[PDB]
């Protein structure tokens, strides 16, 4: 009885909702607002509690980036306040590894994050790790065999097809095999042995094209594409199958919600948000 939950996003100004999609019936659930407005922010789970990471609050009076880490608890249906991460960091990337949360990346003002942290909940700290070999914003963020990798993303001059892994055991970086494009604002997850990396900006247009890497031949190959370009989309996987939310396609906000079956190789539109929206944090549990 898993949920996809969608919190925060951008659509005018930046967005409050956390909503509840159910894939078994079809449904949505509207549950407790965000303490704070934000976009552009990551989703993750540890321990069946949902964290909303980072991002931004895009309001009528100002911007401000969010060094902030909420949780969010679905038994008591609340939010609380957690220990903010060193950096404020808008368009973050985030991983979970043995139950420690990595933010990676991210910007703040006009600073290019290439500095990454770790959130231990046991003890409510960030700590630094090693940072990336890139900067990188709107960056996707998938683990993998307890490795984490960071695909794409924006370093503050180039749009990037670029992706690197990091090894928690020896606290370091490397880059791996170059995507096929080049995307920031990705949609980033896995799926059974592969990381899929699907719509993004290449620094032209909005994409549909959807790429995944096998870590057995290191190389990235093309699979079905979206019905709709996307980016800063949200994406998470649920029974196999992976779910992109939102984004923006070059025009409107999106409300469509796509799943991908890797058997047959084709993605369908599920169901539809209950507003359009871009930037928002996705996670299961
Ligand atoms: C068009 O208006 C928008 C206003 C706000 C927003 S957002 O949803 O609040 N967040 C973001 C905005 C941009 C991002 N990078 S990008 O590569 O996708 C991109 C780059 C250039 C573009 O065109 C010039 C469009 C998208 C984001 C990446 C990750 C997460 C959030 C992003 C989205 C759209």
């Amino acid at each position: 009885g898993r949920l996809i939950y969608t919190a925060g996003g951008y659509f005018r100004q930046s967005l409050s909702y956390l909503e509840a999609y159910n894939p078994s019936n079809g449904t949505w659930l509207r549950l407790a607002d965000l303490q704070v407005p934000r976009s552009g922010l990551a989703g993750c789970v540890v321990g069946g509690l949902l964290y909303a990471v980072g991002g931004r609050n895009n309001s009528p009076d100002g911007n401000t980036d969010s060094s902030a880490l909420d949780c969010y608890n679905p038994m008591t249906n609340q939010w609380s306040p957690c220990a903010p991460m060193s950096v404020p960091r808008n368009r973050i990337g985030v991983g979970v590894i043995d139950g420690h949360i990595y933010a990676v990346g991210g910007s703040h003002g006009c600073i290019h994050h290439n500095s990454v942290e770790r959130y231990e909940p046991e003890r409510d700290e960030w700590h630094l790790v090693a940072p990336m070999l890139t900067r990188r914003i709107g960056v996707g963020v998938a683990v993998l065999n307890r490795l984490l990798y960071a695909v794409g993303g924006f370093d503050g001059t180039n749009r990037l097809n670029s992706a690197e892994c990091y090894y928690p055991e020896r606290n370091e970086w490397r880059m791996i095999t170059a995507m096929n494009t080049i995307r920031s604002g990705a949609g980033v997850c896995v799926l059974h042995n592969c990381i899929y990396a699907a719509g993004g900006y290449d620094g032209q247009d909005q994409l549909n094209s959807v790429e995944r890497y096998d870590v057995a031949t290191a190389t990235w190959t093309f699979v079905a594409p979206m019905k709709h370009r996307r980016s800063a989309l949200g994406i998470t996987v649920h029974q196999g199958r992976i779910y992109v939310l939102g984004g923006y396609d070059g025009h409107t906000f999106l409300d469509s919600v796509e799943c991908y079956d890797p058997d047959t190789d084709t993605w369908s539109e599920v169901t539809r948000m209950t507003s359009g929206r871009s930037g928002v944090g996705v996670a299961v549990t």
